[PDB]
């Protein structure tokens, strides 16, 4: 149990945050990521609408089966592409989504196109306010009227978990990431301490623990970051890659994390089954602890 | 990190126990279990020795790959069979092994057949000292001069973790299982709180935690039966069954457990890959917990 009262955000019906076992893990699958075979032109955003819809429908079905809610990680390499991807996602699912790009300018340009749309304020989560945030980024976020952001509380200057306190709150003459986000009008903060490689997932989970223990923000991470590039394991094929991936993806949940970016959506069928199992066992512990489940739509009550 | 000074046993070269990240998880696969198809006659103990040897060779190869040590769970349904299986295991692997039957009469009979033998004393772990123990059984153990036993707190009269601790440590007019084992001359206790079902694997793990917190004995469990009786998930096939399995099997390790009985040895190729991944992440945490690795034969140093 965490000492700070936990923030539980309701993002278009998706509950994120809470004490361990209160709410199911929110699963965040990537679409239109680099090399995604349903994209034929990543600059113009030419993509397979039927295939994308099938992924979204599959996500909805797996979510209905296990009780794990979902937020879509929408990636783009160009303003044109990401704008089109977001338009498609708004139309073809109800889920919140991350506005995501390796390049901040792509996120900024996409926000200008999408505009201060009330639906965008409700369902678009800015991914992310990072160490090297710019003023034009904060201006774009404010002009779009966004209310929820991922705070990527990661730096090579703050490798230790306790150093996330410094990143979020600020230190010396440096504005904290929470302060920066608030200046941009953000009111809900999903804290992601970042993942470098598979092993370092344990440090990321410790950071999540610090953040929940001291501030009560929802904490999560992207364990997929080094898993898909782990060729030694992936080249082994099924089911070796999936069980290795399952070990990585479930680990933060076992230490009280609230959300996981599990990588390409095509992996959802095995990811949901692994994560739901972990959630079930954690929630069963509530019987001893006295923690009450926030919802009846929980893996514990669904997967057996 | 656990409160009590941890007992680390050296079971004929296999280290088991310690603080999280100190030693790799010990993996314990079952051979000659009920319905194991390499067995042509379970009453007489007639089996395909080449197929059995192939399993043992595979275990050694997987162990060499990840750094996870292995102890073989040797099951038998008759005194005749189990005696032959133990003789085979002694000459076809160097590893320690569990003398295992659901029938106490079978364990005791086999053990009597094995006599007083330094190799048996070094390699044979009695599975298990459990609630139905008899003075005959304790005397047979003492006569064999065994030094290590699995202490199994599986009981439908002890569901909650604290009730399992009561079974282990004694309460009221019961000496408890640890005390019973000591009377049999056991000096090393591999504590297995039992797995009642998949969801209650978290209670199993809580019991392991209390054992390590208060006594410092190595703790582990055997979730394979619970996983194989999970019809809903098993019906989904591969790789869904395996990733669910992996979530269950790795969960206790994420909470500091020392060993897992992972079920049939045929499942070793995926179990080792999942467990090694968890071990790698936990050992990476060692700086944060103030733990030192007790060996360089550790997944963190092998699987990347
Ligand atoms: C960087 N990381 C990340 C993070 O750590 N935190 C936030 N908030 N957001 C994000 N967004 C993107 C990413 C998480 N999602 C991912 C992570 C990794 C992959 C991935 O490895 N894709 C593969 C290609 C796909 C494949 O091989 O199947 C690659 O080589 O790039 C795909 C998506
Ligand atoms: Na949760
Ligand atoms: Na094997």
């Amino acid at each position: 149990k965490f000492t700070a009262q936990q923030h539980v955000y309701d993002i278009n019906g998706v509950k994120v945050g809470g004490q361990p076992g209160e709410y199911p893990t929110v699963l965040i699958g990537s679409i239109f990521y680099r090399g995604h075979k349903i994209v034929s032109d990543g600059q113009k955003g030419i993509f397979d609408k039927d295939a994308a819809k099938a992924l979204l429908d599959q996500e909805a079905e797996l979510s209905a089966e296990t009780g794990n809610p979902f937020i879509i990680d929408v990636l783009g390499e160009s303003v044109e592409a990401l704008t089109k991807y977001v338009e498609f996602i708004l139309e073809n699912t109800t889920a919140p989504f991350l506005l995501d790009s390796i390049s901040p300018d792509v996120r900024v340009g996409a926000l200008k196109n999408l505009g201060k749309d009330p639906e965008i304020q409700k369902r678009l989560i800015y991914n992310s306010i990072e160490e090297h945030y710019t003023e034009e980024e904060l201006a774009a976020i404010k002009e779009a009227g966004l209310k929820t952001a991922v705070i990527l509380a990661f730096s090579k200057k703050a490798l230790k978990p306790n150093a996330r306190i410094d990143l979020l709150q600020g230190k010396d003459d440096k504005e904290g990431l929470i302060a920066a986000a608030k200046r941009a009008g953000i009111e809900q903060f999903l804290v992601d301490p970042g993942v470098l490689d598979v092993a370092s997932n344990s440090w990321t989970t410790e950071a999540i623990n610090v953040v929940k223990e001291q501030f009560g923000y929802p904490g999560g991470c992207a364990p997929s970051n080094a898993v898909y590039l782990w060729k030694k394991m992936r080249s082994k094929g099924t089911p070796f890659f999936e069980v290795a991936g399952a070990a990585v993806f479930t680990y933060p949940i076992t230490q009280g994390a609230d959300f996981i970016l599990y990588g390409p959506m095509m992996n959802a069928p095995w990811v949901y089954r692994a994560i739901a199992t972990t959630d079930a066992m954690i929630a069963y512990n509530n019987k001893l602890t006295g923690v009450k489940m926030g919802t009846t739509e929980h893996p514990l009550l669904k997967i057996f």
